């Protein structure tokens, strides 16, 4: 019956976490879904200078060697230099080969699957939603002149709405 | 001061008014849900569930990510009513192919188990998951038997719809 707008919206849901209607979490969880619509993916990526990236021409024993050090799940995969990307990289597809062949047998291209490239001014609502249909759950970020700006995963934005909860042991 | 009844309202007000599409309500609908969901209705059944027996080797247990492609198995000791921790598969490759998946068992890899009841709501399950920074919960009946298994995930896709694999 009443008509509400977005901010009115927003006071609202302050002054019920207040009144105990809502527990402080529910409400902060409830404020992030309002303001996914707001957030570009620039401001929840991994930059591109943070990003653990491999050559394509890499061999999986060089993916092993990269994830035992870094804890990377999933790589972006370049070809001269990481402004262009070809592919992605899980590590646990290691795990089809590991004792099974000798992973300097192939190549990190073997197993590389297609890149998915989103815009760093696309909102993380946008990208909830694209990303919640592929079987690839991170998208490469690219700048306004078409370089690499980064990395964005399905996780990421979870994270937005939950908070952080837990990464690797 | 706003009580609860309110703020029902108001969301359908914000909806019918413009102020949020209808997936967005549909979201903040189901964050609102959560405490009334019982894990019972969003975790995997016992007859569902692919787990290892704790004095596997880490081959056995390679050869069933393989096999089933499960990231995470529980692990018990005689029956799976009794699990006693979780594995983790991609732990599989901080160990070498030489002698250590033949020398090693899934009981030198597992993590503790975290278990609820039946009848927790996915509210409270996603707080303990939260605090105690783990991603999995084993569910047991009252008589102390598996019931199933539930995941962060599972709450995840309670709130933002299915994911696809």
């Amino acid at each position: 019956t009443p008509l509400v707008s977005e901010e009115e919206l927003k006071l609202i849901l302050a002054g019920a976490e207040e009144s105990g209607a809502i527990q402080p979490q529910e409400e902060e969880m409830i404020h992030s879904i309002l303001e996914l619509e707001e957030t570009p993916v620039r401001e929840i990526m991994t930059p591109r200078v943070e990003m653990v990236a491999i050559e394509d021409e890499a061999t999986l024993e060089d993916l092993l060697a990269l994830y035992r050090e870094h804890r990377a799940s999933r790589v972006p995969v370049y070809r001269e230099s990481v402004d262009h990307i070809v592919g992605v990289a899980y590590a646990k597809d290691l795990l089809d080969y590991y004792c099974e062949e000798d992973l300097k047998g192939r190549t990190v291209a073997s197993i590389t699957h297609p890149p998915y490239f989103v815009p760093e001014n696309m909102d993380a609502w946008s990208l909830l939603k694209e990303l919640r249909r592929r079987k690839v759950h991170m998208a490469i970020v690219v700048d306004e002149f078409g370089g690499t700006a980064g990395l964005v995963t399905l996780e990421d934005v979870i994270e937005e709405i939950v908070g952080e909860i837990y990464d690797e042991t």
